[PDB]
């Protein structure tokens, strides 16, 4: 039973080698039969009911929102949204993540609990990801063979040219980088006639189910689908391209304009074909490098915020995984909030649905979650527009305000359906 060794262990088998599906169940019945604490973190709520399917059998139970007979499961972010609960920690000796290259906020910060219980001697981890942190090839390996070409991939609606698009009589999914362009490059194909799906993670748990079916021609979807989505496709078309949360100057968040990928998420949005070890040909089609530019990504700060503010034993702050540690200007402790703060804090990411950073600000500077002056009492330049007007809410009080937020985080605004819950939220319907 190596499952008992106080050690991490990186599982990087190539995409499709059988981690999910095959490596995965050997692994919890070998730690039901040694009688281990074990919790399983699936990336997403879709991945994690189709793993209550596979281990059916077994004494798995999935967790929405005693302890040697029964294994946990759950998604990443339900596993970071409890230990910020106030309650002692369920005292796990073995946690298995699965899909653990996802960057997300509550991801990165499940990693670094995790890789501290590792260290602190109190538990073991296996992390399942063919790309762990620094990988630098986008071209693993396959259950069969790739083809691979480079190619111009449209970034915007087009009305001539780009015939290899829909001269095509397969399932593609097509990576893009953010909603709004997802929403461009959807409705061009639906012109086109092709049946398309649109996925993001909004709306991931809901569309993907239409995948599942015969009759669809593209998916297009944002890097979300890079976290185990299952595709029955023959092609993937890619972008190459993402956007990027950057804080500038610990005084606002912006979108830095699509640029290219890491080879990690090149590598899992190619990673999405060739599965199928008797059907060669799929094709991957890719229009752009990749680069490794992460240093001032936004989403390893946001994690630092999270991690400040789960508490453990004697006062211990937990750290990043080491292999992803160097990548935040940040100081262990610095955001760790007060109690009614932290609640706060907790409250408008559950609850209020803001992203991490925009949540802290809002909790530090000793605002209560329903108090929503801060939404129209910012700096002009703050004013949110749509379609090419300020952006007006009827608040509560019946008054018609300009959206002006004290601080700016453009994910708030980004697409239209991010922008109507935002407009939700400073009207007080939440
Ligand atoms: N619903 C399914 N039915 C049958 N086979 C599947 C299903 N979903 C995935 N597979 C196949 O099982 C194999 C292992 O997949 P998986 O365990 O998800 O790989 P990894 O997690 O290592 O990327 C792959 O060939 C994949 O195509
Ligand atoms: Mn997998």
């Amino acid at each position: 039973s190596m499952l008992k060794k106080k050690q991490l262990t990186v599982l990087d088998l190539h995409p499709g080698a059988g981690k999910t599906r095959r490596v995965l169940p050997e692994i919890v019945r070998e730690a039901i039969k040694t009688r281990l604490r074990t919790v399983i973190l699936a990336p997403t709520r879709v991945v994690a009911a189709e793993m209550e399917e596979a281990l059916r059998g077994l004494p798995v139970r999935y967790m929405t929102t005693s302890g040697t007979e029964i294994v946990d499961l759950m998604c990443h972010a339900t596993f970071t949204s409890r230990l910020l609960q106030p309650i002692r920690v369920p005292n796990y000796n073995l946690y298995i993540m699965d899909e653990a290259h996802f960057t997300d906020p509550s991801s990165i910060a499940a990693r670094g609990y995790i890789s501290t219980r590792v260290e602190m001697g109190e538990a073991a981890a296996i992390f399942m990801t063919a790309t762990p942190p620094g990988t630098r090839d986008a071209f693993p390996d396959s259950n069969s063979p790739i083809m691979d070409t480079e190619v111009e991939v449209p970034e915007r609606a087009w009305s001539s040219g780009f015939d290899w698009v829909t001269d095509h009589s397969g399932k593609t999914v097509w990576f893009v980088p953010s909603v709004r362009n997802g929403n461009e490059i959807a409705a061009c194909l639906t012109k086109a006639g092709k049946r398309v799906i649109q996925l993001s993670r909004k709306t991931f748990e809901t569309e993907f189910q239409k995948t599942k079916h015969q009759e669809w021609d593209f998916v297009v979807t944002t890097d979300i689908s890079e976290m185990g989505a299952n595709f029955k496709a023959d092609r993937v078309i890619d972008s190459r391209r993402c956007l990027k949360p950057v804080i500038l100057d610990g005084e606002r968040v912006i979108l830095a304009g699509p640029m290219p990928v890491t080879h990690a998420s090149a590598a899992q949005r190619r990673g999405r074909i060739g599965r199928n070890p008797n059907k060669p040909g799929d094709e991957y089609l890719y229009g752009g490098g990749c680069a490794e530019t992460d240093e001032d990504h936004a989403h390893w700060l946001e994690a630092r915020m999270l991690l400040d503010n789960i508490y453990l034993q004697d006062g211990l702050i937990a750290s990043l995984y080491r292999p992803e540690a160097d990548k935040v200007a940040a100081i262990e402790g610095e955001f760790k909030l007060r109690t009614e703060q932290r609640k706060t804090f907790v409250e408008l990411m559950k609850r209020g649905d803001l992203p991490v950073w925009l949540a802290y600000q809002v909790a530090s500077a000793g605002i209560t979650y329903t108090d929503r002056r801060w939404c129209f009492d910012g700096t002009t330049n703050n004013t949110i527009m749509e379609d090419s007007v300020p952006a007006e809410v009827w608040t509560r009080h019946g008054e018609k305000r300009v959206l002006k937020p004290r601080w700016m985080d453009a994910r708030v605004c980004s697409d239209h359906a991010a922008l109507k819950s935002f407009k939700e939220f400073a009207a007080g319907k939440r």
